């Protein structure tokens, strides 16, 4: 078929696996939330809690479908849905490598529902405690072991896909024993090889060397916010591309559709982007179609905290806080354009 609607394998869509309701996880997970003392702002700060009541949850946004449960099967299934409804092939997950029975279930759920849409999984790599070179070789062979064999587990020209959040915590010395085929731990060569893709934070003259030397695949930007970092600068996409191409690199810039964090980060204003009834997202993602990559990453799906959700967010206006909401738009408004943006980048690939 030749529609213009079928999924894209090379957009991948940052999801969120860690929101609960009190009836199927034992209480509102996340949508509770600690909010964040101000970094700058001295000592004795007291700065509480979001308690995640229907009135007051931890977003400055308010989900279509509510405090849902990222473990109810029928939640999975719109979300899924709204995936095919963006034309985004791929759910980038989350993982925390929390150990537990409840996280090993919800992971299984979500990779049964994407394939019934065809929709497939990857995983994105947290920094969670004491995260090392050896615990992650240790967890991506786990997650190969468990999922390699699933059908909705992704795979590019026959290698599994990870995203490694702040990879710039551990040394390239350390990466290197892990990613050069010559390395002490190597995954090259095995059955446990993937495609690491790291996150570009900061400057070329750190790292361009950063990521030779740690022999990542590619690199990612992550934050939705436009200037946050060098690497969430659009105008540096161009020559970013440039440099990946030469050495070899897969570069996979991220675009959003705006950030806020504020209930959460109160202190955190001036990474405000305003989504100006879709403006910016168009003109994020036309940046990441024009540099000429050849794969995309959304921040995000449902990183509802941080306000860069493309999932439908509806008016609500309670007691405690007035939410915003898609102003001129309609709450599938995002999903559509992402939609729209997926033929675009198509039309741009050979
Ligand atoms: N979701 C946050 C932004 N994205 C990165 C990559 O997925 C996450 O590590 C990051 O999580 C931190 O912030 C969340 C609130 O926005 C917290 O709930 C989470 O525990 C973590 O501190």
């Amino acid at each position: 078929n030749n529609l213009g609607t079928e999924l894209d394998y090379d957009t991948f869509c940052f999801y969120y696996d860690w929101y609960g309701s009190e009836a199927i996880d034992g209480q509102y997970r996340h949508w509770a939330h600690a909010i964040a003392p101000d970094p700058n702002g001295g000592s004795g700060q007291n700065p509480g809690t979001i308690p995640g009541t229907q009135e007051s949850i931890a977003s400055n946004f308010y989900p279509q479908l509510g405090r849902y449960s990222s473990s109810d099967p029928n939640i999975l299934t719109k979300h899924m849905d709204m995936f095919v409804m963006a034309r985004t092939g791929v759910l980038a997950l989350t993982w925390w490598n929390e150990q537990d029975e409840t996280e090993a279930k919800r992971i299984g759920l979500i990779l049964d529902a994407a394939d019934k849409k065809k929709i497939k999984v990857c995983f994105h790599l947290e920094p969670y405690p004491s995260r090392n070179v050896q615990n992650l070789r240790e967890n991506i062979v786990k997650l190969i072991t468990r999922y390699g064999n699933h059908p909705a587990f992704y795979r590019k020209d026959g290698k599994p896909l990870f995203f490694i959040y702040d990879s710039y915590l551990i040394e390239p010395s350390e990466w290197e024993k892990l990613l050069s085929p010559g390395g002490s731990i190597t995954i090259r060569n095995t059955a446990y090889d993937a495609l690491m893709i790291g996150l570009w934070t900061s400057s070329p003259t750190v790292q361009r060397p950063f990521i030779l030397n740690a022999h990542f695949d590619g690199f990612y930007t992550y934050f939705a916010a436009t200037g946050f970092t060098y690497g969430s600068t659009p105008t540096n996409w161009v020559s970013m591309q440039k440099w990946a191409k030469e050495n070899g690199k897969i570069f996979i810039p991220s675009v959003g559709p705006g950030y806020i964090d504020t209930r959460i980060r109160p202190w955190n204003g001036s990474v405000i982007r305003t989504r100006t009834d879709g403006q910016y997202y168009d003109a994020m993602y036309r940046k990441a179609i024009e540099a000429g990559v050849s794969a995309i990453s959304i921040t995000s799906f449902n990183e509802w905290h941080e306000g860069s959700q493309i999932e439908p967010a509806v008016p609500y206006t309670s007691s405690e806080f007035t939410y915003l909401d898609y102003e001129n738009r309609e709450p599938d408004y995002y999903l559509t354009r992402t939609a729209y943006w997926v033929g675009k980048f198509r039309e741009s690939k050979q």
